[PDB]
């Protein structure tokens, strides 16, 4: 098969689901050499930032002079980004090996068990967990797909356990309530292994207290083992204090905007100065500062273009895009031009009464459902037609941002 054929025959798997085990994927591993048992981890998992909190731990080690796998969702640009060694998403050739070794693998299983079979998410799980090894990483850093307990990925024992937050997003998946939903994250928590947690809200915190005292783990949370005193805009950026039981790294910066960012960068630095002392391996507040100046988190609130001045951002739901309005706020005080696909009238409220111009978009990859225009495009050329000037953001949805990226810059 051709790069092509591989990407079509992974997405070809079957839907499957309701499995409180792993014995699918630890089926498949075994034939893989169970690669999962070797070498060493990091957990992530949280509702909103752990992708973000993922990211900033790896450029952290990365610039330490560590070799850092890292497996996330969703794709920006292509799907080898999915899977990244050092930032660097996996080659098309190299995909193409992979995929053909674990397939072989696969079809030797059949052979035995006629009606065996996996999922989408845990063939690239298993895949990538394989590829690490092959390619021998120090370190990979691993992004939960939803929950933990149940999650493809949680058949590792990792080095350390990020826990962002905990909200009510997926109560599709999770639970009806914070607890329950607290209960799957919580599961990702082994037996000695250290936790790191943001501020979780009441019923959050006492699932993961509870858990902590059975697996005897040692617990860092947010605004009480370490914090960011300090923070503030600069440029197109945040210039913040990091502060923990070691001390002050003052005057750090990352090229991020969003006051929430800030928790996200805090679990990540403390995280990783949990790796380094769990692993006997030094980083310094150099290795620290170099590797945030280079966490760029692409799609989101991310400006691909000066002149004229655009804007890409994945914000979703009504809280999520609560913190751009103020984002934006805070960002440009002169009149823009906002795009925005989302999917409802709820938020449409929240973007009109708050910028003069404002158009609404469908977002592609997704039917029609019952300010407007027909695409992003028309949306763009319009707003570049009347006043050339002015800035534009687009935002509302992931894929949005993704296909106008993809259209930009690709």
């Amino acid at each position: 098969m051709n790069y092509t054929e591989t990407v079509a025959y992974i997405h070809s798997f079957p839907r499957l689901a309701k499995t409180g085990d792993h014995r699918r994927i630890l089926t498949l591993l075994h034939a893989l050499g169970n690669p999962q048992q070797q070498g060493r981890y990091i957990h992530v998992t949280g509702t909103n930032g752990k992708g973000s909190a993922a990211n900033a731990i790896a450029h952290v080690l990365e610039a330490s002079g560590l070799t850092v796998g890292l497996y996330t969702s969703p794709f920006i640009m292509r799907f080898n980004e999915r899977i990244m060694i050092d930032h660097e998403p996996i080659p098309d050739a190299a995909l193409v090996n992979a995929v053909a070794f674990v397939r072989a693998a696969l079809e030797r299983l059949q052979q035995q068990q006629a009606d065996f079979n996996v999922t989408e998410f845990e063939f690239i799980t298993a895949l990538g967990y394989w590829y690490f090894r092959q390619r021998q990483v120090d370190v990979a850093v691993i992004e939960v797909g939803i929950g933990g307990d149940t999650d493809s990925t949680n058949v590792i024992t990792p080095v350390v356990s990020v826990l962002t937050e905990v909200a009510l997003d997926h109560q599709k998946l999770l639970g009806h309530t914070i607890t329950a939903i607290a209960k799957h994250k919580a599961g990702i928590i082994k037996r000695g292994i250290p936790v790191v947690t943001g501020n979780l809200v009441p019923d959050a915190a006492a699932v993961v207290a509870a858990k902590v005292a059975t697996t005897g783990s040692q617990w860092l949370r947010f605004d009480r083992d370490f914090s960011v005193p300090k923070a503030k805009l600069h440029g197109w950026g945040q210039r913040f204090t990091y502060e923990d039981q070691d001390g002050r790294i003052s005057d750090l910066e990352v090229p991020l905007v969003g006051d929430y960012q800030q928790r996200n960068m805090a679990i990540a630095i403390q995280t990783a100065k949990v790796y380094a002392k769990q692993t006997e391996w030094p980083l310094t507040p150099q290795n620290i500062r170099q590797g945030l100046a280079a966490s760029h988190w692409p799609a989101r609130l991310e400006k691909i273009s000066d002149t004229p001045l655009i804007v890409i951002d994945g914000a979703h739901n009504p809280d999520g895009i609560n913190g751009l309005i103020t984002a934006l706020k805070q960002l440009f005080s002169q009149p823009i031009t906002v795009i925005a696909g989302i999917l409802y009238a709820a938020m449409a409220d929240r973007l009109t009464a708050a910028f003069s111009t404002v158009y609404l978009v469908p977002v592609p990859g997704t039917p029609r459902a019952l300010r407007l225009k027909d695409s992003w495009q028309e949306a763009l050329a319009a707003s570049l037609n009347d006043v050339p000037d002015q800035p534009i953001v687009i935002t509302g949805s992931l894929y949005l941002a993704s296909a106008v990226r993809q259209t930009l810059l690709g």
